[PDB]
């Protein structure tokens, strides 16, 4: 037969060897470059005069074409780490087979070797199965069980698995060369799947049974990175352990004895036979105890948030939210305190007077003084994009860049308000932070200066993230609304201008202007939801927001400006305070080339993808449109001075 | 110092720093003023406050040895350059500067008593970088001196020797004056980590109760008879000489008998470590540091009044009493 | 018996195992931490319940004491990489033995495994010998030969060595537990020694015989770094090779065929069986040929020197020296050209007008423009330290620090003039750049402001070298002298002021002042030697000057001011131009106020880094300096 082989490490080597011994013709071999003990597939392929390649992505059309040219009869994958998807798989008529390191369907994930030790399994094996769209889900052609001894660790079991693999291939490869095959389909309800282990998966938690921890140290034992714990600030690794079923009244984590070194667990105790302190050499347990400073018995302030532009919508709601919790200290920075005035007396709120266009060192100082930074000062007003581009640019780009650079210099986390305007004219049904293209008009359409300015800032922050180690999170709000809207002339981020304008229309008795008919659709978000999300970003559980760009918006809330007008009007007409305000002037359709000045181009739809918000924040918008409309309108109408 | 100055009625204190937490009880005092600032960031705000005030006390600096080798350029930038900026403010506006020099300028000097006016100053080769702190500080003293001689700057330099008492600085703090050895050992006893004796901890240091030290410093500020003008003054207690080991033993002894002991872990023990382990390579240590207090007696009519044991006991007591249980 | 073992790697492991199997009691094991195949001595020690330590230097007094407390009968060294010297060595009464990977006395150096392959040796072995002051020189207790097969590579031979060592130890260790050993002294005139290999030693030179090259790839074969060569700019590694006795008319280095890949050598041709392109994967020769772009027949600017303060002594002579050579472009920067005027028309000299106290961007610009930077501007005049300390500090420290930071920012090499005064009152017979302590007086002795300023600069430059990767070399001149001395009031570094002063005294007819009797001795250097050294520093052959501090001076030229006076006067009186100057005013003894007792450089670093020694005797220096000076003086 003719074969194209995908191979890496020992399984790859033995696979290729078994394949050759079975009389296969290997046309080419695909493998990986070596990361900075295992046998080399490349060296082996080279010795046998077999062409060997190591592309980053084999699924690139070129490689598909090349593999197609080789015209293989059957494909084999032995421990190839990168994923081969159907386009290439369907090239071999006899099919494609994969060698997996467990008893399938159990442990069909990756690193089965380690996982079966972690879970304390009494047996495992090797499986040759028929690849398919679902990873390791295909029909089992052959399988062989091997017992896991109590004294087996990762490396010894690895060698047993390799042996079993040679045997399996040795007997079943000739069967494939003919067409003698059974397929025992996998039972999906018996399936178990595990992902890639991170060293953090090896952290020893002493409240668990000693058996589980023993299994932990068995699973990651040398050559693997090893299981670890801490003495005070000092990290240490347990290379070999011994379970002591005899219990102890000592609490979990306490040192029962240093000779031998014995840690009390939730059930039983764990003896540390060998280990090391930090990057030092391995030593016997007692010596490790001595160098770590253990003896019998031994066991194992508030965040400063700087809000620039605090006087206003986001400042108010975020401050309220943050002060609800016990672990935050809020520094509001702005040129006036009125909108936030009720927090001025609060012990954990600090108003800082400042202007980011004038003050330099005062700002820098406060960035250094605090932990996380929230730059809300900017001109978000569309008419100003065209009316005062240079001022918009100076404030929105340059001053904020000054602040970003402070954040880079003093190594502080920046949570930066990017804008939904960045997507521009993108045609996707859902605007995706990580995927969607960004479309703007020609230079002669200047309204885009705001969109492009914010985009470039996002990219500079990104660059700082990659190259200089800036901790950042970008968030893009979609028409946040609720109580305490920003004034329309205000230089702060966050209140939907449209709804503010419409409400102001109803309050002033001026018409609701539908620009080009108001057929363009927008998504609206209750500030309860938005601020929840933003608070979740500040919390940064599991550091899952690091380097992330997160849309915050409600896609289920979708309306044209016209529909919005009608909803608000409906809530307005039935409101108790209605009679204090003028008659409705009506809706008035107006062309774009009047209201926004010239060079205007409007987006027909803006619908956020909230996938990232769900992934990072475990967040979903909970508030229905109607309640948002009603609360917003009510609060606004009740603030109006009547006389 | 704030406490001492505010006890007397004729001082107005402007405290400058990036946080008030350690001094919080002085914030309401009519004659204390907390001013927000950082000497690496602020230029004009600092300059203004120098013009506004009379005598100036620049305590901001990185005194922690590991950082000399680990972050030499920041040590140099903060301890030398920013402070030179401040000194030059004082020169410009004709203000008195009381400057915290370091006992480390003497370095490896072999004299039995380190003498401000006499002892030679000994450092290692350039390839022994820990000395960057000592030499940086020395060169400032010389610049301040030059300004004194040529431009008429009114100055007093003082070198504290292991001041200790209540309210020690945190070990990572960029402010001058509390002994790191004492902080480290007490924190060791509190955290239940072992006390490391570097190369056996046989090197001897002199320790000073903060009451005596602050008396001296206050007397320097007083400047009775203008006797401190152009003077360099050691502030230390030479009778309090002890090795780090002995210090460990004393502290341990005081610790075991303390009423609050049972709230803290068992003693991990003294553990001998090589110099190359703790401080890394290129380390060079001082075998003895004993101050001459002659100048202090002459200028301040000052002598240390406090016995070692009372200092040890009070320092430990206060620290343990502050710990949250 | 009781033993303390010094062990590393496979030899360490098998050594220890054999030791235990022989009934020895191992009290402790000393080993190393692992740098980024071998068995772990630590892991083994840990499993066997033996205390194990890994200090960087075990000869530290503490560890000696600790080993003494352990009180070993005999000591064993199995492939311990750090060097154990006698103090600890003599603690064990039965002595200390070392296991070495060659047939001693031959290949007694380090990395014998690789060397015996490089040299194409047909045999090697393992030797157990007694330790002593000379490395691997002691009496041979046991030895076992090993045949090297033609197809052996490093790893296979390594395992053969390990097996042979295991046998050797198995039979001869029991004898040592008793004292039933013979000691056969090594024949010292038959000995051969090799040093540590660097990957650059594995470069394939195609003019050599195919045999040597085959052996080359055999010596460093995987897991080792491998033998390598270049196709144009692209580097490639040869993992396995085959000698072809069949000749080719093709000249050495050309590609005869791509399938197999065959390179013509000086004798025979070498087939590349497997190899890799750069960091890519191993592949058979033909594919390697294709991916490297080989076919049948294929084969295998000036440095810009910026001198700030060029107008003067070092500027003149360094410029002359640099322009003599073909590969330098010199940019002289200063406030006047008067002293360097003869170079103004030279195509490769460029005078740039500038003042480092005023000009900032012009200076920064020229630092960016150039490659290597030489900051010679500073006030070196002693009276000025005390007379104008602040100006001295401003110019010598702050402005030069700005320049250093330009060099750090634009990643340029800086060759910086430190000062001999940095040593100050140091009492050592030879002032050592790397060792001597630096001693200065109290703050109230302001003359030291200069010395300490220059020192702190050396330390900042050092830090930038360590933390930000600045390429630098510091040099400390000791009384350079020759033609074209700097003026005494000049802000440039490098001319000995004393000689200038004495010569000016003889020229002006003023007395030669011997301060405190002029018994204090100084070392003087002809500028030919000095500028040679400095030029060698600019060259930076083998990058041996990186991070180095190098005294440039002549210790043979030591003389007191009195003797110097006597010499200059002697040369003066007999000079053809003597009649143009007044009678000698005489020697006059003076009080201190109106110092260093000896200044003698260690030139070891200059020798090591520059392969440099001063060739010129004192008298010619005195005579030439005085001659040029007197002939230079304007008369009327």
């Amino acid at each position: 037969m003719k074969t194209v082989v995908f191979a890496y490490h020992d399984m790859g080597c033995l696979g290729i060897e078994a394949l050759l011994a079975a009389g296969y013709e290997i046309s080419a071999i695909f493998t990986h470059t070596d990361n900075p003990f295992y046998g080399s597939v490349a060296r082996l392929a080279a010795e046998r005069g077999i062409p060997v390649y190591a592309p980053d992505n084999v699924n690139h059309p070129l490689w598909v074409e090349r593999i197609a040219q080789l015209s293989p009869d059957v494909i084999f994958s032995f421990y190839y780490r990168h994923l081969i998807y159907d386009e290439i798989l369907q090239l071999a008529p006899a099919g494609a087979f994969n060698l997996h390191g467990s008893l399938l369907p159990k442990y069909r994930g990756r690193a089965p070797l380690n996982w079966v030790l972690v879970n304390g399994e009494t047996e495992t094996g090797v499986t040759l199965h028929r690849m398919v769209k679902r990873a390791d889900a295909g029909a089992i052609v052959a399988q062989l069980r091997i017992a896991i001894a109590p004294d087996d660790i990762a490396i010894t079991l690895h060698h047993k698995l390799c042996h079993a693999a040679r045997q399996l291939l040795e007997q079943t490869l000739p069967a494939i060369k003919h067409g003698n095959i059974l397929e025992i389909a996998q039972r999906e309800n018996e399936a178990t799947c595990f992902g890639r282990r991170t060293p953090d998966d090896s952290f020893l938690e002493w409240h668990k049974p000693a058996s589980v921890l023993h299994n932990m140290v068995r699973a990651v034992a040398d050559p693997w990175p090893g299981a670890f714990s801490y003495v005070g600030n000092q990290k240490f690794t347990v290379w070999s352990s011994r379970v002591h079923p005899h219990a102890s009244k000592a609490q979990p984590g306490s040192v029962i004895s240093v000779a031998p070194l014995l840690i009390a667990c939730g059930d039983g105790a764990l003896e540390i036979v060998t280990g090391q302190a930090g990057d030092g050499i391995t030593m016997q347990g007692s010596q490790l105890a001595q160098t770590l400073g253990l003896v019998q018995g031994s066991r194992l302030r508030r965040t400063r948030v700087l809000i620039l532009g605090v006087n206003g919508f986001i400042g108010n709601h975020l401050t309220e939210r943050l002060l609800r919790e016990d672990h935050y200290e809020v520094y509001g920075l702005d040129i006036g305190s009125d909108a936030i005035s009720r927090f001025l007396n609060h012990p954990h709120f600090h108003f800082v007077e400042g202007d980011i266009s004038i003050h330099s060192e005062w700002i820098e100082y406060h960035v250094k003084k605090c932990d996380v930074v929230l730059p809300l000062v900017a001109i978000a007003t569309p008419i100003e994009y065209t009316r005062n581009p240079l001022r918009v640019f100076e404030l929105d780009f340059e001053e904020n860049l000054r602040i970003i650079r402070y954040c880079v210099k003093y190594r502080k986390r920046i949570i930066f308000p990017s804008t939904s305007e960045v997507y521009g004219m993108c045609s996707d049904k859902y605007f995706d932070e990580d995927h969607s293209n960004l479309i703007v008009g020609p230079v002669n359409k200047p309204r885009w200066i705001y969109s492009v300015s914010k985009q470039l800032l996002d990219r500079v922050i990104w660059a700082y993230g990659e190259k200089e180690g800036l901790q950042f999170t970008l968030f893009r709000p979609f028409n946040w609304m609720g109580p305490r809207l920003d004034n329309l002339n205000a230089a702060r981020i966050g209140s939907s201008r449209a709804i503010t304008q419409l409400i102001l229309n109803l309050v002033e008795g001026s018409p609701i202007k539908l620009i080009d008919g108001g057929k363009q659709k927008r998504c609206f978000t209750d500030i309860r939801d938005g601020i929840e999300a933003l608070y979740r970003i500040i919390e940064n559980a599991g550091n899952r927001c690091d380097g992330e760009i997160i849309n915050i918006g409600n896609p289920e809330n979708e309306a044209s400006i016209e529909e919005l007008g009608e909803m608000l009007l409906a809530s307005f007409e039935k409101h108790p305070l209605r009679h204090h305000f003028p008659p409705f002037a009506g809706f008035r359709v107006v062309e774009s080339s009047s209201y926004y000045g010239k060079g205007y181009q409007d987006v027909e739809h803006r619908k956020p993808s909230i996938r990232n918000a769900h992934r990072c924040l475990d967040w979903e918008p909970k508030i229905d449109m109607q309640e948002t409309i009603d609360e917003t309108l009510d609060f606004f109408l009740r603030t109006v001075d009547l006389t």
